[PDB]
């Protein structure tokens, strides 16, 4: 099959996208590549909401290989709610060219969050379990038809914020030090699996006899049980912000605690600067609290420090260090 390669461009530690190209000729969207959900849509002419206004919008009037589904797509982006149209049409994604794709169009993006977004759409990379009706997931029809050399993808989130890279059905050991670790996942949704703990100094702090996590593009943050936040805040000398946020003091950074994850019996530390957002004037934690008992998030915070292999053919995750 083929190789894709799609460069990612952040928009500041948060908003992970890249380029895509819709019907025939051509129309070029950014996309946001979502390993937390599953569908594919893109903004329409007929949404009207200011975000539709404010981004690229699938004119099908201009494609030729455009085909009207009918069928409803009803979405949720952190405090957002999108409503769209599934039609049929053309994506290219780099080299590979996947002709009669599902895709949302949209009617409906009300609401700030979209409009302030840097992305178009999102491109879902999840399990087909995930999608809603009528949908079938970009990397499904991929693979179907063979297009990529294997059924994997690769993520290399640069924490220098240049050479991000988005790798389909190749990885590249020139983007992580050491070997490569596989984990096997244990619920086909998410690209879920079990994380054994999380400890400060070598004292287990958070997910005490093992938890369920997520690796998650799509999410900026590390988001785990509220309880469990909360000693990881106090123990990383982080305090309550007038906003609702963490504030850590910059500079303090030589002091700070490294918080070690245990997965599969391998060792995965984040240090300060690495769970620490500084820009402009303050430093922020990069850990989330989620009202209540659950599942950890690993977003962009962890795979900036760690290349992530996303293996649809043996369901496994592979993670090695970020160079």
């Amino acid at each position: 099959g083929e190789v894709a390669s799609v460069p990612l461009t952040n928009y500041l530690d948060s908003q992970y996208f890249g380029k895509i190209y819709l019907g025939t000729p051509p129309q070029e969207f950014t996309v946001l590549f979502d390993t937390g959900s599953s569908d594919f849509w893109v903004p329409s002419i007929y949404c009207k909401s200011n975000a539709c206004k404010n981004h690229q919008r699938f004119d099908p009037r201009k494609s030729s290989t455009f085909q009207n589904l009918g069928k409803p797509l009803s979405i949720h982006y952190g405090t957002g709610s999108m409503q769209g149209i599934l039609g049929y049409d053309t994506v290219t994604v780099s080299n590979i060219v996947d002709i009669q794709q599902t895709v949302g169009l949209s009617t409906q993006e009300p609401g700030d969050v979209f409009t302030y977004a840097e992305f178009d759409g999102i491109l879902g990379m999840a399990y087909p379990s995930l999608a809603s009706e009528y949908s079938i997931p970009v990397f499904d029809n991929m693979m179907n038809r063979h297009l990529v050399a294997q059924d994997l993808f690769s993520v290399y989130m640069d924490r220098n914020g240049q050479e991000s890279m988005l790798t389909l059905g190749a990885i590249d050991p020139s983007y992580y030090t050491g070997s490569l670790h596989w984990v096997p996942v244990t619920v086909q949704q998410y690209w879920q699996f079990t994380v054994d703990s999380v400890t400060i100094s070598g004292v287990v702090v958070a997910c005490e006899g093992g938890c369920q996590a997520i690796l998650d593009t799509g999410t900026s943050k590390l988001v785990g049980p509220s309880s469990d936040i909360l000693n990881i805040q106090q123990a990383i000398g982080a305090t309550q912000n007038q906003y609702g946020e963490f504030d850590i003091d910059c500079d303090n950074l030589s002091y700070m605690p490294t918080v070690v994850f245990e997965i599969n019996g391998k060792m995965y530390p984040l240090t300060p600067s690495a769970y620490t957002s500084q820009d402009q004037g303050f430093c922020t934690s990069g850990f989330q609290s989620e009202n209540h008992s659950q599942k950890w998030i690993l977003g962009d915070v962890f795979i900036r420090e760690y290349y992530s292999v996303f293996d649809r053919a043996n369901n496994l995750v592979g993670l090695a260090k970020a160079i």
